């Protein structure tokens, strides 16, 4: 398999995205952002470090001279998003309190590196898996960036969640400015200092985020408030600069007496037929696939026991609506201690709560303590699940799941009884290193780009050729595979010469015979 | 004695100031600010509350509807300062997050009450003894207010110390705005969240403040940082909107093996001759008089053991200069743990440190751990000292010291050996009510206005008539008293008929015989 090695064993890989039109592979790494061809040949290597820094220097070196002692510091890639409408890449690092660069897609030339305003500094956190962003731009206009990050106990320096202006012009003076910033109403959420005094390790880790319909969603993990942890879905309306639409519910999944409530990884996709039926949704609707490890404790040293589950966005929005309706009836409390700092009674008010409700000055920010439960598809306790991607093939949701021992599981989402069935597991990383969260399909869906800390590998979505009889091929459980009869070969339909002619491609067990 | 009683029983007096030209007496009270005559007849009673409020309402009712449950709430007066150049009074209360009013001196007509910006809310604290201000205005020009306050753990909402615009025009849109407010430099100090996580009862009480020379001074009490308390002098340059001149040193005094380091009260005045000789300063120079309780612990329930001591401003500034020169030579550390949050080494730089030094971006904010030691003048262990005022009469410093049992001590400062000698104690409040900090002279210096929580009383500075022979009178130790020979009466010079004529007023013991 095509593979790209880190140039240094120390400068590990962080993030990966694939341009959905050109097919170029962009990789964010320590001290580097790379542009690779589809087969993982380097085209551009853009250097982001190392550099002289100290994270006690606020503001950074470019603005003021600093007082504390500097050390050569690696630049951890924290964020890597293609800004599609504008043919550029947003790359945010850990250096200098977490400044971002905008880079031209073609050659990674620096368009702008805003480093003079307080909001130009996203976060001084130097851990990955702590920040996530979503660009909302109606194609061809000025845009907005929702950015969620851990703040490292630096509550006043960095909001944990905010929206920023992402104008068309890279040199606009409004670049990364808050959408709204005023004395009492701003497009940002700060961690309150009282929560940090109560829970000293307190911080919020943003594992994933996506847009779906009129809303953006962030998936978070954080210490629980009076070591237990809570995984949550956080939702905002796309048009809500006041942030009155903030709602946060816990989420997780369970199966056969086990609870999985520590979020590891997630991926938004469309469901195949049987999964759509199990949810009573159409196959056109969005479904969130998520990996959770067992229980609610020791987040930083998780057990191998883990699960893949699935949440339709419709069901998420429904549970949020019923929460809003209840609260607006005066029932219960807001239930978001970490942000509200105390019990806050829900206030009864005559307000229509429909699907598109985006909050008012009361009853917000809204939480809850009843979790959104997912449909568990697959579980294991031998090899911890670490990443997920999914797509539809031959009417089946196919879910690819990375493990901590560098394997890739292929799971067919069949529905009851099992929910999902693993039909194959492949060794990707010889060294047995964990697969990292970011996996993305090539434009033609023929491959999934998968990565470890030291390698990016282009893994074919199928290797049907391994099956050497019609019977084995069609009994494999792999939705990609059928029997190319005249060429004595198991393959995808489109890899079978003259597949359209009668008896040339057997797509079922019984067709093995009729083909013969 | 002329007395003014409070109109309710629970609506206690908080603050007092005498207009230095007109002799009008202004009293800050719970739910009232009064203007009284020199003999304590009400002229104006200005209603400041009670009003429905909740101190969890931020921003307060007056600018937003609040979902919180409100109680009818008393308005504690927390600040009362005459703005001399502008014929107005600044009156800050506890209601609505600590909004302030400017009232016309004549009739207490409301000139302005700022409450649309976040800086218009000084602090939701509702206890007295926590806030102090200093107006710095070149006469007939736009000016500035320095404001220190306790914040009750709401460090996100209110800075502990800041400088504000005080424009001549009461209707300026910039009224009480920060003098400087920008991303990385502002005319304010915030209490770090880390310090509150470390010490959860942490807060800073501003007991007194004054201008002298190029500088403003604030006298503070706060818990120590790793229950011990530190009393400090905090100094700023009058022209330093960047607050780079901030220097904070502990202060206190000692006598005969006892340490007194819990600040209770202060008053700035000129020294008489014995005191000025003792400091080796001019009688034209400022001296700070201070009351300290014994030790460094249990600030809220202090020992009766207390001291009066004096600090020449010249010596305070010298010790600060020495501190600044040492630090700019690279010796030691900044030593201000509550604000800096950690150990910070002093940075050597080739910078002249003269008397007028106002700091640069390095080596600030500056602290220190060696106390400024005052000259102890008087100690007691029998009845706690609560207030202080001083002036010069017949070339002597006379210090008036209030007590917790409603008494007023009169202390003559003679220097070595005793430092000071009490020559009279007077029972002001028969019921034993503690004397409050704010004591002020009438403009003819004939009286000291003294208050308890329930009364304001106009106390003659002498009652020489009590001594009924020449010998007793001139041995009284009371600097006010001489013998009016013809009228056989001990009195002040200006109460002795034809005192200007030879032999009519015996001002020494040998003059008893010749006047007879
Ligand atoms: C990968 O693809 C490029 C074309 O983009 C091709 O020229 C190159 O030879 C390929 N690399 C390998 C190892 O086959």
């Amino acid at each position: 398999y095509s593979t790209f090695h880190s140039e240094n064993r120390d400068w590990t890989f962080n993030h990966l995205t694939v341009h959905r039109r050109t097919g170029a592979v962009y990789v964010g790494a320590i001290n580097r952002v790379y542009k690779l061809t589809g087969n993982l040949t380097i085209q551009v290597a853009h250097k982001t470090g190392p550099e002289e820094d100290n994270k006690a220097c606020y503001p950074p070196l470019i603005v003021q001279p600093c007082s504390e002692v500097l050390t050569l510091t690696n630049n951890v890639n924290k964020l890597l998003i293609i800004d599609y409408s504008e043919n550029r890449l947003l790359a945010c690092g850990s250096l200098y309190q977490g400044v971002c660069k905008l880079l031209r897609l073609d050659d990674l030339f620096i368009l702008v590196e805003p480093s003079h305003k307080k909001e130009h500094y996203l976060s001084s956190v130097n851990k990955t898996g702590t920040m996530y962003g979503v660009i909302v731009r109606s194609e061809g206009e000025d845009g907005k960036l929702f950015i969620g990050t851990a703040v490292d106990g630096k509550q006043d320096y960095f909001p944990t969640l905010s929206s920023r202006k992402l104008p068309r012009d890279p040199e606009s003076s409004a670049m990364l400015d808050y959408e709204l910033h005023s004395d009492f109403v701003s497009s940002l959420i700060k961690i309150p200092s009282d929560t940090l005094a109560l829970v000293s390790h307190f911080d919020i880790f943003y594992i994933y985020g996506f847009a779906s319909g009129g809303f953006v969603y962030f998936l978070t993990v954080q210490p629980e408030t009076p070591l237990f942890y809570t995984s949550r879905i956080v939702r905002l309306c796309k048009d809500d600069p006041k942030f009155h639409s903030y709602v946060s519910l816990p989420f997780g999944c369970t199966r056969a007496g086990v609870e999985y409530r520590l979020l590891q990884a997630a991926y938004l996709a469309k469901p195949g037929e049987a999964l759509a039926q199990a949810f009573n949704i159409s196959s056109d609707e969005d479904v969130l696939f998520a990996i959770f490890s067992k229980g609610q404790k020791q987040y930083h040293h998780p057990p191998d026991d883990s699960a893949l589950c699935a949440f339709p966005i419709r069901a998420i929005n429904l549970q949020i609506k019923e929460r809003l309706q209840s609260c607006y009836h005066g029932e219960g409390n807001l239930e978001l201690n970490w942000l509200l700092g105390k019990d806050v009674q829900c206030t009864k008010a005559p307000v229509p709560i429909d699907d598109n409700f985006c909050g008012l000055d009361i009853n917000q920010p809204l939480g809850g303590s009843t979790p959104v439960e997912g449909l568990t598809l697959y579980t294991t306790s031998r090899d911890r699940l670490t990443s997920v991607a999914s797509y539809v093939y031959n009417g089946y949701s196919v879910v690819f799941v990375g493990t901590k021992s560098g394997k890739l599981k292929k799971i067919r989402a069949d529905g009851p009884p099992h929910g999902g069935v693993q039909y194959e597991m492949v060794s990707v990383f010889k060294d047995g290193s964990p697969i990292l969260r970011d996996m993305a399909f090539s434009i033609n869906q023929l491959y999934l780009y998968v990565m470890s800390e030291r390698q990016v590998t282009r893994v074919p979505v199928e290797s049907c050729e391994q099956y050497t009889t019609c019977g084995e091929c069609l009994s494999s459980g792999d939705p990609h595979c059928g029997w190319c009869a005249l060429h004595n070969m198991c393959s995808r339909r489109d890899k079978c010469q003259r597949a359209w002619e009668a008896n040339r491609f057997a797509a079922s067990i019984s067709q093995c015979m009729s083909s013969r």
